[PDB]
């Protein structure tokens, strides 16, 4: 005889991390939409994550990023075809940059949507992080119109929060949209508007950028004739409000009693 | 000192079944163009194995699929709603019972896919078998066209294949569909046309016996001013294709030795 109830081998049970977790459904949530994950390096130069993005030098938009500039010799920054490209490093202070590496190296039109690593020069405290997670997403083609872009959010809030929820669109400024626009998400549950990112019509001149890097590359204009939307939103704040997790820091935190919460959500 | 190139602890290691991989493949395919996923049972009525879907006792069409009768009391088939469905029991031929079973529980327009395990009372060979699987598909909606059938098939083939990849359609015939198909993909490596699956607009009579059967449970009609199609494609045959599985009977002989040699396949 053998007591049945009694515990056996210690085998280890792993688990994913609550932001690969909300990453995941995102990703899957777009991915329904016919829209493919993609990803950029998190060290970037200035021109992809500025200047190409119309985002000038001592330009008051700037201000709406707080940089943390790089330094160091035999660093090898690959472009988008692959090439050596320069400009002075920093860590990208957002997913941005990935639309136009992206559109240099394809041909519209298409559907992307681009998770990732950000960094800020900021205070940590509650509610607020100097490293967090972005999800860009990118249209873009022949005839599409901020129709699109609406219907895409509703898709994602639906997804998200079930049929009794909403979308919100505003007036916002981004250098690299117009129009530009802030959206928020009717959450049914907390009965409250949750900010959840911005998004826009492409800017001209980030097509135009687009097009300069492939003829200084050699490869044909290729967005002359289309147009495009693109959003971005933080997963932090979602994955926050989602998981009921309290503290922004015990992403990055590391401990154990934390994560170890997350193994059962899918 | 320590020998690190000694065997370690003899941890097990799964594995998924091909036949597994290939459902979730062509599941993810689909999924990328907003289909969704939702299973039938095995064991159906005739009613909706054939009968809902304009298939007639002793109707030429009827021997389309050699069909497994079955027997005995006490067994409990739910129909859509959870209602207590009756008719004579059987193994379902196809998994085509299936789009009948979701429109009288939901309303249009939808995209879905279903995949199955079906049974044909048939000899089992190298290229034959009694068990084998389908994926169904049926997008329903005002305005759906046949055009959205090609569309949806040419992007299956792009999936499956890549760019080199082509579809072919030619008129066939099914009692569920009108006009009716039979569609093969071009596989460039193989060199070959390969014959995929039936399809068509679901036909006028299947809309009708939905919409019969929903007024009977006390739903009202919601097929009324809407078209649309479905195809069916075997796995087996596809699963083989692309794994270079010789035997049909392989995938429910059980054999580790085969089985093991999918591990790797993501
Ligand atoms: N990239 C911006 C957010 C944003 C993204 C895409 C847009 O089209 C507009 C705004 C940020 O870091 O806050
Ligand atoms: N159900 C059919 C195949 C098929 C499926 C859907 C269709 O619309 C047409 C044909 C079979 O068992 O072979």
């Amino acid at each position: 005889r053998v007591d049945v109830s009694l515990p056996g081998a210690s085998l280890f049970s792993g688990g994913l991390h609550p932001i690969t977790l909300m990453e995941r459904e995102l990703v899957e949530i777009f991915r329904a939409l016919g829209y493919q994950a993609v990803e950029g390096p998190e060290v970037e130069s200035e021109f992809f994550n500025f200047d190409a993005l119309n985002i000038p030098e001592h330009h008051p938009a700037r201000d709406m990023w707080d940089t943390f500039w790089l330094t160091g010799e035999g660093f090898r920054l690959e472009g988008p075809l692959g090439e050596e490209v320069e400009g002075r490093l920093l860590l990208r202070t957002h997913t941005s940059p990935m639309q136009v590496r992206y559109m240099v190296a394809h041909t519209p039109p298409f559907r992307i949507v681009v998770p990732g690593r950000v960094f800020r020069f900021e205070q940590t405290d509650a509610t607020h992080e100097a490293v967090f997670h972005q999800l860009e997403g990118l249209v873009v083609g022949e005839g599409i119109a901020m129709a699109h872009l609406k219907g895409a959010i509703y898709e994602l809030a639906q997804a998200l929060f079930g049929p009794d929820s909403k979308v919100r669109f505003q007036p916002v400024y981004f250098p690299f949209v117009e129009p530009g626009a802030q959206f928020a998400v009717w959450w049914p549950e907390g009965g409250k508007w949750l900010e959840l990112g911005g998004a826009g019509m492409v800017h001209p001149k980030v097509f135009q950028a687009v097009d300069a890097y492939r003829e200084r590359l050699g490869l044909p204009p290729a967005y002359r004739g289309v147009t495009g939307f693109a959003f971005g939103l933080g997963v932090e704040r979602l994955a926050m409000l989602r998981y009921g997790i309290p503290d922004i820091r015990y992403f990055f935190g590391g401990r154990l009693k934390f994560l170890e919460q997350f193994k059962g959500v899918l």
